[PDB]
């Protein structure tokens, strides 16, 4: 109890979820960061609190990720960089052969046995046999459309099947996302966008149901999506997109999860400029056929990037606790908010 | 390999509801049926499920089947107070059987009674056993739905949540359990005696939400107010015309350092939509962000609360031994598999 050190914290990536990251572990009394790492040579050597506009002990931002990846030198490493496993299982090696548990956002890392059996078994030895514990998190994947859902199931004496959306509006941000989600194209260009991977759709779908089967006990036949656009009837314009009527207003990524090739599981995660256009209000919307029904709305949905900066740093204490190995959010305790010193979290 | 095998404790709507489920879940078995009723008392449990399946006799006595190695799991649904309760428990335990328990103040038992859940802690961990007491309201809904959803928040100021019900289809007990077709006068007057008992449960709700978010509680204040209507509403079971009380509303604040941080609300009437209001489960997260969440209809609380009490048997089962409350297991899930291959092994 007396003279506990604040969990201390390595940020590794430190693009739009790492700053959020960094600025509220800094915010939260029991936590403090000892590093950050970007491969950004605009930011190396830059003490990261000059990049936040804050006051405190500064850090350096290193292009080397060994100077700070050290042997008990941080309690847990947050990893913000990829969203696909084998472009952070070389970063999360480094941090469990070090002894340091590990939290990231990599979409494919919130059930890496969906996609990625082999690497998922191999963080999991390689946590083990270091002591430390490693999970994947965030809003989606990570908790509304696979946690909440499969928590609200809790419920039901039988569930029959699960249709769930998650919908936001694409206005505020630039270029880059208008061409990820393929806003102002032609549908014609949308599908060679598609086909040649300049529209990004939604990354996270096989995670998010293999993970409810996987809770509920239904083994998956098979796991299908579609990333179609949202063709505009209406005229949309922000600083950074313009859509006319019968051009793509945003792409809609749909995932089926099929149990004895019958779907089970149907998520949509539709994505477009001004939804309010054509009646389309945001929101996460999740409805459980069975016994009984369930039908559960959070309306505007939950943010996408405040929600999975608070997720991620709220989650620290869970994976520190938790015992060693490779956990999803089927094997922590309940999320919350750390309102109090997060020392008094840590299980000493 | 071999079944999960439970005993219900108590058969009214709970245990009942309880039992039947257990018997249609794969993996699941009732080894045992306790209910000190004299009306149940020596039936077949499947006369009253109306089943069919293997005979299940209902013993009034606990020990003809409350012993070691007789069980994996009690469910003991009978009394609302951790004092009524602890005896089952203590017995349960004793004999090296894990314990689900609906009663509304072992949600949190902590909260009123620390000293009797110091005692269920020492007696489950001496004995490598869990107790978990669950349920639809306390046990989620209003506390372990809550905290999950401030864990997606950067800061939180305040909570405010309501679960409102339509008590329509119910009956003369719960009528008179929520004052329904009483006078403003005679509902306090009802209060002070005891016989309107609204809602238990707020303080254990509460109190699970200030120590899952760290919060230290100044107090908690509950209002028991009457719900006045202004209609006429008839069901086959209460007439309430206009001025006359349709249902009981509970109340909770929770206080920190005197500012109240958390107010949750349960009114509980019959016909709610004669005049306007809808049924529902309704949260609202005060902070950074603001979060609103609706559930419409309410999660129904007796389903519910027999649904969550069978899906929480293995995570008690696997659960490391001592009291532990919706703050400390994996997350609820249904169980569309085989119960067995959820049973982890130390
Ligand atoms: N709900 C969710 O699951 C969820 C939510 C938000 C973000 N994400 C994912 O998390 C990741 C981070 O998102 P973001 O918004 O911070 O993106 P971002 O592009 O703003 O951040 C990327 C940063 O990581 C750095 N980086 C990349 N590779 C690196 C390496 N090998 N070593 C060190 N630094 C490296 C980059 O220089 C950049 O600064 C993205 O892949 C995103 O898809 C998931
Ligand atoms: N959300 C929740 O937390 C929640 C929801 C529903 C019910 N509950 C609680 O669970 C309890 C069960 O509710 P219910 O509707 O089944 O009540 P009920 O009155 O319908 O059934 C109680 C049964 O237990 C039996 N019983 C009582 N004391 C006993 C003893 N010492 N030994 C053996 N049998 C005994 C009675 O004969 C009766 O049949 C209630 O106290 C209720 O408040 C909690």
């Amino acid at each position: 109890h007396h003279h506990m050190e604040n969990i201390k914290v390595v940020v590794w990536g430190l693009g739009a979820m790492g700053s959020g990251i960094a600025k509220m572990i800094l915010f939260k009394k029991g936590m403090e960061i000892v590093g950050a790492i970007d491969t950004d040579p605009n930011k190396r050597g830059k003490d990261l609190n000059e990049i936040l506009g804050t006051n405190s002990k500064p850090v350096y931002i290193t292009s080397e990720p060994q100077d700070i990846i050290k042997k008990g030198s941080a309690d847990i490493a947050v990893i913000v960089t990829s969203s696909y496993v084998e472009k952070v299982f070389p970063l999360i090696k480094l941090a469990v052969e070090n002894g340091i548990n590990v939290i990231t956002t990599a979409e494919e890392m919130a059930y890496p046995s969906a996609q990625h059996l082999e690497l998922a078994k191999e963080i999991d030895r390689l946590a083990r046999e270091n002591g430390v514990s490693v999970l994947g998190t965030g809003i989606n994947p990570g908790f509304v459309l696979d946690y909440l859902i499969i928590a609200l199931t809790g419920v039901c004496v039988d569930v029959d099947s699960i249709k769930a959306a998650r919908i936001n509006d694409l206005s505020p941000f630039g270029k880059a996302v208008m061409e990820e989600q393929g806003v102002g194209l032609t549908p014609e260009e949308f599908e060679e966008g598609v086909k040649n991977g300049t529209v990004a759709g939604h990354i996270g779908f096989p995670e998010s149901i293999s993970m409810i089967c996987d809770a509920l006990g239904w083994k998956l036949s098979g796991i299908e999506q579609t990333r179609e656009p949202i063709v505009s009837k209406t005229y949309r314009e922000t600083p950074y997109a313009r859509v006319e009527p019968g051009y793509v207003a945003g792409c809609r990524q749909i995932g089926y999860g099929k149990v004895d090739g019958e779907v089970k599981i149907e998520l949509e995660h539709p994505q477009q400029i001004l939804p309010q256009k054509e009646g389309v209000e945001t929101g996460d919307y999740i409805e459980i056929k069975g016994t009984p029904n369930i039908k559960l709305s959070i309306k505007p949905e939950i943010p996408g990037g405040l929600g999975t900066i608070a997720l991620c740093v709220n989650m620290i204490p869970h994976v520190i606790n938790a015992e060693p190995g490779l956990v999803t959010m089927l094997d922590l305790p309940v999320p919350r908010a750390i309102m109090g010193d997060a020392r008094d979290m840590i299980r000493r």
